[PDB]
């Protein structure tokens, strides 16, 4: 380009930056195009475009002007990239802000969502607001290619669709632009379908939604309604890699941990809106907004010591009872606590406080619901056609056809949708067994086998992995957390290698064995030995997290006390001693709501948590423990630099059955951070019980979880232990130790203490 074209883009005097600024193809080759791109960076001295899609990078040149950017590539297509640029210090990665210069769908688009490909498509279906023959307005667009006819119906045409029909584009998506309204407008779309019979249908790209059990699509202009402070929280998760941070994930459903009063309207940043109540039989309740949640819910957690909270599924959803994974509204996030604006601001203020934001997100079903996206069209669209593979019957929903091109695509798209408009650093995928089986909960007879004969479900197992593909590419440094039950292989470990592609799995064997264990009366607990080291057999074929989840303190399974044998006091004991081991075994954390306080009820989805039980000192006692335990796995690099490597743990002793005792070494890159760690799981203490160490020196007492202030009887080794020269479990040292009842013990030690 010329001098004088780039002055016209730094004085702001050029008629349209588009012309220049974006991508433009240069030339066609015989097999490929060269094409450039442009970009104005006031204040970055450095820029690059990152093609993640295909892993390279390419760094753009300063060309006339030191923040006037240019690069030239040679590719056949350039429809995947970002850039990433340097400003002093700082790097962002970033959509190119002239990707797009209208916003209507061009052939380019229709062509790459046809394939399945389009990784924006949420910029052009659904509703956004933009310019159109020079006068503003609202742009329409949805998929339905089986419809005999479409129209948006709202509160700007009384619902009354006849002035705006649709105009069907390519046999496939139906448009319209609309003049003169703008965000706010409720609508849905009118559809017609072979038969002649009329629905109306919530956006299935809609950004946001009228409260529940209102339906209409709300228009958003999603790009200008937030202004985020996160660059910094976002720079050290993509140079990062998070399986070697320490991660304990608080769960949380939004619905549940707190509510306010109906009497009162819901406040939500800088605004208000009507209160929302939990139900017709609570009717003094009502929900608290994501604004009033990341005044409440940040502080609570950040003073706790998690590092992330996993929120149970955000989408837009009709029914309070499927909390959550039932979604019909994939595209927005629930307007039960207020507005996209509202939820932004909380993952914003969560970056702030040095906390991940994880979602439940559920790729694998939908329900019925006919304002949402069964039946879409009068066809089988989302859905495939035949109820052997489209149907989970006992659930009463429906499967998505993973295979159809822009079925695929809605749900690709919808993954990378929440991390780019929404900032979150991972996704959770519950169930993932009901995606990758073709005979899952079905009877003989009544499934059909793969082209090769087999149960797999080719064409899921291969979304799956495009997904995790797509997702690690474009947001490096997030989690991906599968919880799969039944074996399937390499779950967590990279597609190139045959893995699904995600980074971290729940250990549901684990869960099994801990909560079955202590619910086991601790004499008895010596027949079952076993539960405490069986997962240490498998453990290194995949990166497990460690999760004690919702699912496991409702239906009649009890809160983690009720699980608990004995009075009240060893009820808590075992609660310790089962999070201390939790926390020092190898693998990553997740704990649910009410867990780290004590509730003794289940969880119940239709109240809040019992607050009230923190006027007590037991429960005060345990929430400071969590607080603690917590704050020493943040503090010792060895509960986490190396939980998936061989070098991270090993067994000191485990044959004591008789007495439920175990004890093992946790270490990292440097052997002074090793751990010593010692578990007694009856309430009998022992007085001079020996365990290998293997070197000499002062063993302090990090952590014991019989201490007092924990609520234990306080027990312990008075601040730590000098080893004995005294070969033991075949180690050249040893420590002579007190076993706290019911306890667990971290040790560590201090090679600059004085004999
Ligand atoms: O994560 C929470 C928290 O955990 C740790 O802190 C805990 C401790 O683990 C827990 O034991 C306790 O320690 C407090 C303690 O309560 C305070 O009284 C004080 O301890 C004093 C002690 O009072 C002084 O006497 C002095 O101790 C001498 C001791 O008098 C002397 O006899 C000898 O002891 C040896 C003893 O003779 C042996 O028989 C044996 O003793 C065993 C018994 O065999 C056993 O049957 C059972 O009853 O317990 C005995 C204790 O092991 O071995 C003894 C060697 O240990 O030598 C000692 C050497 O001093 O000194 C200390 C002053 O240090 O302070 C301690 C330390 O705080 O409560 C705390 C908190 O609840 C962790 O330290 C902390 O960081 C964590 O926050
Ligand atoms: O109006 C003229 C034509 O209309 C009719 O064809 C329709 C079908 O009824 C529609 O359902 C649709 O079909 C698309 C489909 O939507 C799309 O996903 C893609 O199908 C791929 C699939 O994703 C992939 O998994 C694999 O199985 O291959 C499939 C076939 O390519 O493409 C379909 C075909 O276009 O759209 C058309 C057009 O509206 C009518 O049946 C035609 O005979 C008629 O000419
Ligand atoms: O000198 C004090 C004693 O030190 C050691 O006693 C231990 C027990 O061995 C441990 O099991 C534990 O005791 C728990 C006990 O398991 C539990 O059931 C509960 O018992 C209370 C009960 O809550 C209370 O309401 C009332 O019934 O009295 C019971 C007191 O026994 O709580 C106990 C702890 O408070 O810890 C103690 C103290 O460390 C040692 O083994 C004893 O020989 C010694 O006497
Ligand atoms: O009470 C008086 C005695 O107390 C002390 O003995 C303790 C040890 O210090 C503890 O380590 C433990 O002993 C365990 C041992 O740790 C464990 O490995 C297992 O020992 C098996 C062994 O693994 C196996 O190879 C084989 O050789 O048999 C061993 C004996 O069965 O189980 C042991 C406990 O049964 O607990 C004892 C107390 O029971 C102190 O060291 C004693 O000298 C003292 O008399
Ligand atoms: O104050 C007027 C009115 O507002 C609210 O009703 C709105 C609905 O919540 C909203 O869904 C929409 O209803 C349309 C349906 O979505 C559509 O499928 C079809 O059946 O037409 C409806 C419009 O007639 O609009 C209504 C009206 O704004 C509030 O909930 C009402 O009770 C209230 O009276
Ligand atoms: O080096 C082999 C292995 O050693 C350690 O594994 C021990 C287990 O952790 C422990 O549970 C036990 O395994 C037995 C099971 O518990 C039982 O249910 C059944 O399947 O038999 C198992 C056969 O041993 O003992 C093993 C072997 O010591 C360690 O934890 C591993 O990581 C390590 O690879
Ligand atoms: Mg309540």
């Amino acid at each position: 380009i010329s001098a004088d074209q780039v002055n016209q883009i730094i004085y702001n005097l050029h008629h349209d930056p588009f012309e220049i600024l974006g991508c433009h193809l240069l030339e066609e080759g015989k097999n490929t195009k060269k094409w450039v791109v442009r970009a104005y960076l006031p204040k970055a001295e450095a820029a690059w475009v990152i093609r993640p899609t295909e892993r390279k990078e390419d760094p753009m040149n300063s060309v006339h002007h030191p923040n006037f950017f240019e690069c030239i590539i040679e590719t056949p297509e350039l429809n995947h990239y970002q850039l990433k640029v340097k400003e002093g210090e700082h790097e962002k990665v970033i959509y190119d802000p002239y990707a797009f210069s209208s916003p209507y769908l061009t052939d380019e688009d229709i062509y790459l969502f046809s394939e399945g490909n389009h990784h924006r498509i949420y910029e052009k279906l659904g509703a956004h607001v933009g310019e159109i023959n020079g006068v503003k307005g609202v742009y329409f667009a949805v998929w339905a290619p089986n419809a005999r006819n479409v129209s948006v119906i709202g509160d700007f045409n009384n619902w009354d669709g006849r002035e705006h029909q649709m105009r069907k584009r390519n046999y496939t998506i139906w448009e319209l632009f609309v003049p003169e309204i703008g965000s706010g407008t409720v609508y849905k779309y009118e559809i017609k379908n072979s038969e002649g019979h009329i629905y109306e249908k919530s956006d299935p790209y809609g950004f946001y939604r009228e409260v529940r059990p209102n339906t209409a699509s709300i228009v958003v202009d999603i790009d200008n309604i937030y202004q985020w402070h996160d660059e910094e929280w976002l720079e050290k998760r993509r140079n990062s890699d998070p399986l070697k941070q320490p991660v304990s994930v608080y769960e949380v459903h939004l619905g549940s941990w707190l509510h306010g009063s109906s009497a009162e309207k819901m406040p939500l940043l800088n605004g208000e809106a009507d209160p929302v109540i939990v139900s017709e039989w609570n009717p003094g309740a009502r929900f608290l907004s994501y604004y009033e949640l990341a005044e409440k819910l940040i502080p609570y957690v950040k003073d706790m010591g998690y590092t992330h909270i996993e929120l149970l599924p955000i989408a837009e959803h009709p029914f309070d009872g499927s909390w959550g994974y039932q979604v019909t509204g994939f595209y927005s996030p629930t307007s039960r606590f207020g507005r996209p604006e509202d939820f932004m601001y909380f993952v914003d203020k969560c970056h702030e406080n040095g906390i991940g934001v994880i979602l439940d997100w559920v790729p694998g079903h939908f329900p019925k619901d006919s304002h949402g996206l069964a039946y879409f069209d009068g066809t089988h669209l989302y859905e495939h056609a035949d109820p052997r593979i489209g149907e989970h019957k006992e659930w009463g929903t429906l499967v998505f056809n993973y295979g159809r091109h822009e079925v695929r695509n809605f749900l690709v798209a919808n993954v990378l949708f929440w991390f780019d408009k929404y900032h979150v650093d991972g996704i959770r995928v519950d169930a993932v067994a009901s995606m990758l089986y073709r005979n899952y909960l079905r009877k003989e007879g009544e499934w059909i086998a793969n082209e090769y004969g087999g149960d797999e479900h080719i064409e899921a197992v291969s979304f799956i992995r495009e997904v995790n593909t797509l997702l690690f590419e474009y947001f490096p440094g997030i989690l991906s957390i599968a919880e799969e039950s039944t074996e399937w292989e390499k779950v967590s470990r990279p597609v190139y290698d045959g893995g699904l592609g995600f980074n971290l799995k729940w250990d549901m064997g684990w869960m099994h064995d801990m909560l079955d264990y202590f619910n086991i009366d601790p004499y008895f607990r010596q027949y079952h030995q076993n539960n405490v080291t069986f997962s240490m057999l498998y453990y290194y074929n995949e990166n497990f997290m460690l999760a004690l989840s919702h699912d496991e303190i409702v239906h009649g399974k009890s809160n983690m006390l009720g699980k608990m044998p004995g009075d009240e006091w060893q009820k808590y004991a075992n609660v310790r001693a089962l999070f201390t081991y939790m926390y020092t075994h190898p693998g990553k954390k997740t704990m649910f709501m009410s867990m780290e306080f004590g509730q003794w009820s289940e969880w119940n989805v239709n109240g809040d948590l019992e607050w009230h039980l923190l006027q007590y000192e037991p429960h005060q006692q345990l929430k400071q423990f969590f607080t603690d335990l917590n704050a020493l796995y943040q503090q010792e690099p060895a509960l986490y630099t190396h939980d998936f490597e061989y070098h991270g743990f090993e067994w000191i002793d485990c044959n004591d059955n008789t007495h439920s005792v175990v004890s093992f070494l946790r270490r990292s890159d440097d052997p002074n951070d090793s751990l010593v760690v010692v578990c007694n799981f009856t309430p009998q203490p022992h007085s001079h019980y020996r365990i290998g160490v293997p070197e000499a020196g002062y063993y302090v007492e990090l952590f014991n979880s019989d201490a007092k202030q924990y609520g234990g009887s306080n027990m312990g080794n008075l601040g730590g232990k000098w080893a004995d020269e005294w070969s033991f479990h075949n180690k050249p040292y040893s420590l002579d130790l007190c076993l706290p009842p019911l306890a667990v013990l971290i040790l560590k030690l201090d090679p600059t203490k004085v004999p």
